């Protein structure tokens, strides 16, 4: 006494799924299916290595574990913060992923959204709440996946050049996910030729870096980038720089007691996982309001060059992408250490208090630079507005960080021969328990991307349970289409024209220009200083 | 003869002239030597005060204007000729005027004492927008205007020689102060009471005077029209100085010793070094200012900008203003794609190309840094855009920045100052009208021109102009243009006023953004 419609074959073997209700009907759903061996031990460090097929049923009935991170301890209690932290317990034996799909399967091939979570490479889970797929593929009748990949030191340590810790073997975990995908989806009705890859932060980074490697690009059709970019400062990091990280990493947990790699990384390996994490935060060169230990490194093979190199001389024809921000990038991070903010406050924050907060917000610029930024970001009629500075410093850290990346990447791609479609996302959720300055902070617009609002133990409005299905519809449209539009146009981005539309509870305006004047600072200038 | 005509000063007799205003009368004695002729053997030196005469000297028409390049870029047009010499070029040219009222005042009168720009290359104070009777009889005080050497005459430097040690021409303007202060009272002029004015490089030596301690007890009040020391074309270093004086050596057949340098130099007619002039500037640009005041220690004990920094200025008032479109003007002189004659509308390629010539020595990095502030990306290549822009960085550069820059440290440091912008575009205008309001152009309505009626100006300029001559002699007689009331200019509130036909308008900062970038990051990056 069986569900046939609960009962799949994969590669591997066979799975047993768990049947979900939803607000319009029921979907199936086999949350934590295995998809690499478990990287322990002897395998922490390094790249997965293919789930060997099994006998009997697997039952993939539950999200499976959170890979090891740190967990945020600011605002203890706070929805704002537990939304992001783990809601599993960690361990090393993390690398499962996630299918949704509709109830009966899909009688023709389906179109497969794939999701990357973000947490700036050193924490997210595909379990959190915020990430449920279930919306979005009774709404839309997508399949939608998601995985697990390891983070922070696990996922992000390099020693470049070592067989040991050869580093960025998180986004082979997302590669042997995506890999996955394509030998294993039809099982499920997804089809394997139409893949659109979506993340956020973090993981529009990861994103656009499997748009730049030749080994991933061949395993999707169209991405989705909200909220960040490959080429954001924070989201890569030199050979020389990883390798100190790591070395550092390792001094500071007693390993060994520099030297051979291999021997350093089979001293790490003898090191609990907490103990690593524990460790993590010592090890980075500035105080920072951003930056991340462990991320991607640039060491000429998963990525052959930089991410801004790789992305001007690419050709993109046969690509279509949709690239966002939210209208207050830079908000929510200034709460995490900037001098002068809290959440609990106005953070009306001094001229001194600005001056310090553009270090923390641009950590590793020169003087010289951060003198450039502090020129282009005051009013010199009101240089001393507390309102104005923080105002002013957000805006530094957003477009720093993520407009002025996304705006770089967008203004490429379509020069380039790809299509672009670019959003800023401008509604600030009624349910928000953030203050009224931060605005639409990061982040936030994932909820709505997801149809959160529809599940009835929330209490969204009518109305953004309508703007929540009008973005889904937007974002399975793209993933069936390579066009958002069906009303109101979404026209493309160009280099030139730089259109965008404002995704709030309104009907779409068409706005040009993602910060064109502070992104030309970020982009065209501060580059051509920083090599002089 | 008429005895309000006749005047001894302390070299001996004048006799000077009436002339008409629509007004009444005015007592005017033009070309009265202040110096001995500085010729021949005295030729780049210090000018001598002129030794003393017997007889009448007669003063009833202007003297010779000072050695200078003619602008020949528009023959016959109105624009050019109104700044191009009215009289006889000649070395003979260290004269000065005076207007009064007639009958001649028998109360101490304030004094005004006009400085002529030109780049420091050219003027004139025999130039029709100079003449001082309408000032004079409008607003009952004396004005005094003077000849100084310009180009190679005034400004050679071959730093450290006793031959040619530089700043001449300034010195000409500082002895024809000190001749103020022993014979304006003759006049009915109050030596207690001297007001400085002057425009573009005029309004630099204002302020170099300013700066400069045995001038500053000539005067007790200046105004600075579109025009700072501290400008980037105001100045040159000692080594810099040297080298352009070497190559116009080289150029007109002198040897590379300074005492024989010199003194070939000496031999060459006139004309023949100011037909090399131009040559000595290292790169292309707008502006032909190949000799100017140099920094050495002596006039200038440090640069402008340093002695600004640097001074207590409680205790002096000042007034500062500029223009609506400084860098229009400059832009027909050699910026690419422009002509008053067309709408110059550039391509980008021109705008990047007229940066460079509007911001004559600058890296490339900072040239970028130029191209990225004055960049709107929404629209990069409109060409109506880009000529305005490109305007914007030649005027912000040369004139409102380096004026805002000394407006605020001045302020900052016990200086009550004044600050305007004059927005008329005068109805008698020959530019056309893509310049607006250009460098120059206030002078006229300051000087009363529209007064005279064979002139076109309408009734409402007239009544502007009347309004702008009571601002000035307002300052000059208490420091302060009142009597809508004009507020003092701060470092804080950055507050100016509009000067047009419509009532005053107080306004806040002087292109602050703008500003910000020339006087607070680029000097940053240029050190690095
Ligand atoms: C760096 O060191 C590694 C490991 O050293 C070995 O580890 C010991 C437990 C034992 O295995 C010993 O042989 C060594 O002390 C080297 O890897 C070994 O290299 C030697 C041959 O030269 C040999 O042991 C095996 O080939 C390797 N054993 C492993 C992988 O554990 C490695 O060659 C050294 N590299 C250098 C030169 O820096
Ligand atoms: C606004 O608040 C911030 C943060 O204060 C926090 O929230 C308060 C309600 C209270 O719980 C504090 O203990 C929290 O730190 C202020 O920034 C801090 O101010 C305190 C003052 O003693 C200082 O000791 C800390 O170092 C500051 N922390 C920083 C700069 O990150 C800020 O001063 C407040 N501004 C105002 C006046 O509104
Ligand atoms: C607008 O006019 C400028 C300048 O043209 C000048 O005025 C004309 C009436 C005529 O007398 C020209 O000889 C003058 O140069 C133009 O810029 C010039 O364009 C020509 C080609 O037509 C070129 O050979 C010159 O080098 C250019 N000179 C400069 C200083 O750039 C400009 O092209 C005109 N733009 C229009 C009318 O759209
Ligand atoms: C929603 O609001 C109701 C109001 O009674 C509350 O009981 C419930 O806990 C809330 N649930 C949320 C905020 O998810």
């Amino acid at each position: 006494r069986e569900d046939a419609e609960l009962l799949v074959t994969v590669r591997g073997g066979r799975l047993r799924g768990i049947r979900l209700k939803t607000p319009g009907g029921p979907v199936s759903a086999f949350l934590g299916i295995p998809f690499a061996e478990p990287p322990m031990g002897p395998r922490r460090f390094l790249p997965p290595e293919p789930k060997q097929p099994w006998s009997g049923v697997v039952d993939a009935t539950t999200f499976q574990s959170v890979c090891y991170q740190y967990v945020d301890t600011l605002y203890p209690g706070f929805e704002g913060t537990e939304m992001w932290n783990p809601n599993r317990e960690l361990s090393e034996d993390c690398l499962y992923l996630n299918v949704w799909t509709p109830y009966p399967r899909p009688t023709s091939p389906t179109p497969v959204l794939v999701w990357i979570y973000g947490g700036g490479f050193y924490s997210g889970a595909s379990s959190l709440d915020v990430y449920d797929g279930r919306f979005l593929v009774q709404a839309e009748r997508t399949v939608l996946v998601s995985m697990n990949y390891r983070v922070g030191a696990f996922g992000f340590l390099a020693l470049p050049g070592s067989r040991e810790a050869p580093g960025n073997v998180g986004l082979l975990d997302q590669r042997l996910a995506l890999q996955w995908v394509q030998e294993n989806v039809a099982a499920f009705g997804g089809d394997p030729t139409s893949v659109t890859l979506f993340g956020e932060s973090a993981g529009a980074a990861s994103v656009g870096m499997h748009l730049l490697s030749p080994p991933s690009r061949g395993l999707f059709h169209r991405a989705v980038l909200q909220s960040g970019a490959p080429n954001g400062p924070w989201a890569t990091v030199g050979m020389g720089e990883a390798r100190r990280r790591a070395t550092q990493l390792a001094h500071l947990v007693g390993c060994p007691p520099g030297g051979n790699d291999t021997e350093l990384v089979a001293c790490l390996r003898t090191r609990p996982a907490q103990v690593l994490v524990n460790h993590e935060w010592h090890v980075l060169p500035q105080e920072s309001v951003f930056r991340f230990s462990f991320v991607p490194v640039v060491d000429g093979d998963f990525l052959s060059d930089t991410p801004e190199a790789l992305i001007n001389a690419g050709d993109f024809h046969g690509l279509q992408v949709l690239v966002g921000v939210v209208k207050d990038e830079g908000s929510y991070f200034l709460v995490y250490g900037a001098p002068g903010f809290s959440k609990d406050n106005e953070s009306l924050i001094s001229r001194a208090e600005f001056l310090a907060g553009v270090r923390v917000g641009v950590p590793q610029v020169s003087d010289l630079a951060a003198e450039a930024v502090v020129l282009h970001y005051t009013d010199w009629l009101h240089p001393e507005d507390p309102a104005r500075l923080r105002e002013a410093l957000s805006d530094v850290v957003g477009d720093h960080n993520v407009v002025c990346p996304v705006a770089q990447l967008a203004g490429r791609l379509a020069a380039q021969g790809a299509r672009v479609y670019a959003y800023v996302f401008e509604h600030r959720a009624s349910t928000l328990s953030w203050p009224l300055w931060m605005g639409v902070p990061h982040g936030y617009e994932i909820e709505f991307i997801f149809g959160i609002p529809l599940d009835p133990s929330r209490n969204y409005t009518a109305e953004e349970k309508i703007f929540a299905q009008r973005l889904m519809r937007y974002w399975a449209n793209f993933a069936r289409t390579g066009d958002p539009n069906e009303a109101p146009q979404w026209p493309p981005y160009t280099a030139g024209a730089q259109q965008y539309v404002s995704l709030d509870l309104r009907p779409l305006e068409v706005r040009r220009g993602l910060r064109a004047q502070a992104c030309a600072f970020w982009n065209r200038f501060l580059p051509k200083l920083l090599s002089a």
